C-alpha cells in the first residue's frame, strides 16, 4: 500500500514527517497528506524515492 509504505520506511529510517520533509526540500503537511496517500505522481516522487532510500518502483507499486 503507498500510504504503509511511505509511513513505515520514515519509522525505519527514524525520521519524521519532519525531517523528512526537510531532507525532500518539500514541506511535513505534503508529506502529512502523502503519508495519508493522497498523492499518486507527486512532482517529488524521486525526492521522496532518495530520500528514503526506495525505488520510484517500490514507491508506485511495491518492488
Amino acid at each position: 500500500s503507498i500510504s504503509s509504505r511511505v509511513k513505515s520506511k520514515r519509522i525505519q529510517l527514524g525520521l519524521n514527517q519532519a525531517e523528512l520533509a526537510q531532507k525532500v526540500g518539500t514541506t511535513q503537511q505534503s508529506i502529512e497528506q502523502l503519508e495519508n496517500g493522497k498523492t499518486k505522481r507527486p512532482r517529488f516522487l524521486p525526492e521522496l524515492a532518495s530520500a528514503l532510500g526506495v525505488s520510484v518502483d517500490w514507491l508506485l507499486n511495491g518492488t
